[PDB]
């Protein structure tokens, strides 16, 4: 059934529950982002209001065919009232079309939910800072403080310089960057950026990527594979024997594949800075893990909520077993002691 960390109380609504059929007394089901496990049920045949950011409304439309009378696309920072109740939706530091959604009850508590977030010290200047927030539904994704990893920005400088190394070095080799979902896109547009290329992916991926409003995007991308030199592939076939395979497709214009695979979390995390970042190698194919994150680290998770200092926290990621719900629980405690709240 519907877990009760997806329902918005006093209201009828209900956020990231399109897999649990009509639920009883919904009256408008929102969605925080185009990811699969929170969309999971939606389709042509869904015929209930969905309300939504711009970008995620025109993945709905072209990727799943929802039908447009039942998409309400909201714009950001903006004070909207949907069936009776003010809501806003602000930017989540996630992927594209990425949104949390502040909730003013009628009695007066408010609620942000963050959906899927990566906390930013931005945040706290956003409408965010203009009341006080009683609950707060919270992305728990990486809360325990094993988890670090470096900025955005400095994954980027070291795919960037890397990629411009090897392929000055050796102008027949190809890059190839992995992907199975949208976000993440930073990775392979400034890789491509830096070598004059555009990016060659399949006609699937390139229909998704002209949903997102990015600028100048028909500058960027292509389907044409011949023409590109940075080539997307599912992340399956980031492998030596699906990179192999692809190799032998592009008829001897390359001799050498350089590949990224941009992962969540990986415990060389732990120990290892990003300049000292290593790849996996079987004769002309090297493959590199890097740690380019679009949720919240621990330090970056514990900063917004202290900032924050909510009433009562509700997890919406890790609460499947005790041991982790319990773990939580303990940090969430040490949080409000340590700061005063
Ligand atoms: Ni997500």
């Amino acid at each position: 059934t519907c877990p009760f960390y997806k329902k918005i109380p006093g209201t009828g609504f209900t956020v990231d529950a399109f897999q649990y059929g009509v639920v009883e007394g919904c009256t408008a089901y929102f969605l925080t982002h185009f990811h699969s496990d929170h969309y999971a049920g939606l389709s042509k045949h869904f015929t209930f209001p969905v309300y939504c950011s711009e970008i995620t409304g025109n993945l709905l439309k072209n990727k799943l065919h929802v039908q447009e009378q039942y998409i309400h696309p909201l714009p950001l920072d903006t004070e909207c009232i949907v069936n009776g109740v003010k809501v806003v939706l602000l930017d989540a530091n996630h992927c594209p079309g990425a949104v949390m959604i502040l909730f003013y009850l009628p009695n007066g508590t408010v609620i942000l939910h963050t959906g899927d977030f990566r906390a930013d010290p931005s945040m706290e200047r956003s409408l965010l800072a203009d009341q006080k927030v009683h609950m707060l539904y919270l992305d728990t994704t990486y809360c325990s403080p094993e988890y670090t990893f470096p900025s955005q920005q400095e994954v980027i400088r070291f795919a960037i310089n890397t990629a411009f190394e090897a392929v000055t070095l050796n102008p027949h080799a190809l890059v190839v960057c992995g992907t199975y979902s949208i976000g993440k896109e930073k990775v392979f547009l400034a890789i491509a950026d830096v070598l004059g290329s555009k990016v060659g992916m399949s006609q699937e991926k390139y229909k998704t990527l002209q949903c997102l409003n990015i600028p100048e995007i028909n500058s960027l991308i292509t389907t044409d594979m011949c023409s590109s030199l940075v080539h997307l592939l599912p992340m399956m076939q980031i492998n030596f024997k699906g990179l192999q395979s692809h190799l032998k497709k592009c008829g001897g214009k390359y001799n050498q594949i350089l590949a990224f695979r941009p992962t969540g979390w990986t415990h060389s995390n732990k120990f290892t800075r990003i300049a000292d970042v290593i790849p996996q190698t079987k004769g002309n194919i090297s493959i590199y893990g890097i740690p380019y994150s679009e949720h919240s680290s621990y330090l970056e998770m514990k900063r917004f909520v202290q900032w924050l200092k909510p009433q009562k926290i509700i997890p919406t990621v890790n609460v499947g077993t005790w041991k982790s719900r319990s773990t939580m629980e303990k940090y969430f405690r040490e949080w409000k002691l340590e700061a005063g709240y």
